[PDB]
């Protein structure tokens, strides 16, 4: 648990979702100080829910160590509960490809590389994430990718490789039974593809829910990114692999990133 | 089919005698689709191959219904290969020998939509021709296609028969080369077998001629473990010796929706 007073916020938030509020922050640390992203509960925490969630959050990130996974500095309670983690300075992928159309595909390749790399790491640390989106990755630089957002995740049992319990991101298996692996998370990496090639644009754009699972049922599929490199496009398909069992791991998702971008 | 717009994957679905079928993705309108690509071994050059395939998908065209395989097109690439809508669970046999939980009044119910499928193309006076298990396709565990049309015959408009898989084939098939929708039904009746044994192959152990004596006979395969009397009393209709006393699939359609709303 964090010093209160050994924490400096900034008033202007970085952003809010239905949590609460994202803030810049300074932490001092034994001797320098170093800059933080604060995820700041609403309405003082009052919801156990959005308390519930951020000390599950807390609780997986405190055992991961890795480097293409945003580190937590700690959590703090005071005027509300706060989570403390290094600070990714450019933000989240979605919103800074919005704002930057000029980055290349070999730019782009090399960042879903990187999350496939911080995803692999997860899978075999038998972490599912569950909300692996594009707005999920925050940016270092604009060649440094991390994961964030653990708030969903589970760590799975020792006897069962799937945890049973954001559809346009969710595979079959989770929406019809509710079953989520670290095969589903594969599933997700592609939408989180398709978006990142898609300069940050939604996935299945203007389409209830029960419309997404009903096209996905019939076999059908989102179309190519405009300039998206082919091999990456059938990356996508591969991700979205309606058989779980047929679908490839992050091993091998990984390896296919990386043969790609040395081609690239 | 342009081949630029066919993504094919490298591990193959499965093969057969006339090469492989892979799973792809084909870029339509808009979305992409998933599909299923049968490929024809060695570049296509057995001809009689080539003259299957592409009898195979003049066929397809044809058809329009919800219980037969939709085709997408015919691609001339690497080698000759036929897209068709991808069926995700595959065929019959294969999904039965792996899920024998599957319930009767499913397997009912599966039969069922390919006697709707048959009674499609009896009205349209296609004669199939290999009507078996491995020829159903299926989408869900609860929504089956036909395929496989390699062998399928358009009926000429005065006669009600084609004039030219032993273990599939009615007796006028054997004796007199004579191919009708009768005949399919005799399949069918076989082809329900296969399915209320959970994929086991019909006539297990005996040789083609040996299975013609069997039935010239009056024999016929027994009920498999768990078959329900009825559907096991409609094989031996279909089964039918006499090509004008075996029913069409006009009455067995009927004859398997009555039973299966008795449940
Ligand atoms: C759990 C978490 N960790 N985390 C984080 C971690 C490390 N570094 C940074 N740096 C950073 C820099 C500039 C930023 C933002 C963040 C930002 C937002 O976060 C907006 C979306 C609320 C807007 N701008 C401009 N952020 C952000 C979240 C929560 N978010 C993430 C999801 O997008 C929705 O809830
Ligand atoms: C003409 C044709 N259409 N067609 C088809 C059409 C639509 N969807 C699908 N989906 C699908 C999904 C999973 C599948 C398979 C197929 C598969 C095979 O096909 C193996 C038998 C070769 C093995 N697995 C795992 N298939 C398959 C064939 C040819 N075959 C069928 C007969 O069994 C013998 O030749």
């Amino acid at each position: 648990y964090l010093d209160r007073k050994l924490l400096t916020l900034e008033d202007k938030e970085l952003g809010s979702g239905n949590f609460g509020t994202v803030k810049k922050g300074y932490y001092q640390m034994k001797k320098v100080v170093k800059t933080v992203a604060v995820k700041i509960l609403k309405n003082e925490a009052n919801d156990p829910a959005l308390k519930d969630e951020l000390l599950a959050e807390a609780n997986v990130m405190q055992q991961l160590d890795n480097p293409y996974i945003v580190r937590m500095i700690g959590i703090c309670e005071a005027e509300s509960w706060m989570l403390v983690m290094e600070m990714a300075e450019l933000g989240p992928l979605n919103k800074y490809l919005q704002q930057n159309r000029h980055v290349k595909d070999k730019n782009i390749i090399e960042l879903v590389h990187q999350v496939s790399m911080g995803m692999k790491y997860l899978e075999e640390s038998n972490f599912v994430h569950r909300d692996l989106a594009a707005r999920n990755v925050l940016l270092v630089t604009q060649h440094y990718a991390k994961i964030s957002d653990f708030g969903l995740s589970k760590a799975l049992r020792a006897d069962e490789n799937y945890y049973k319990a954001p559809v346009k991101w969710y595979a079959p298996e989770c929406i019809n039974y509710y079953k989520f692996s670290s095969k589903s998370d594969v599933w997700s990496f592609g939408v989180l593809m398709w978006e990142a090639f898609s300069y940050g644009q939604k996935p299945y754009r203007g389409m209830k829910g029960s419309e997404v699972t009903a096209m996905l049922e019939k076999g059908e599929r989102m179309g190519c990114p405009a300039g998206c490199p082919r091999e990456m496009y059938d990356l996508m398909n591969l991700c979205w692999t309606y058989d779980v069992e047929n679908r490839p791991g992050f091993a091998a998702v990984e390896l296919r990133l990386r043969n790609y971008y040395y081609d690239v």
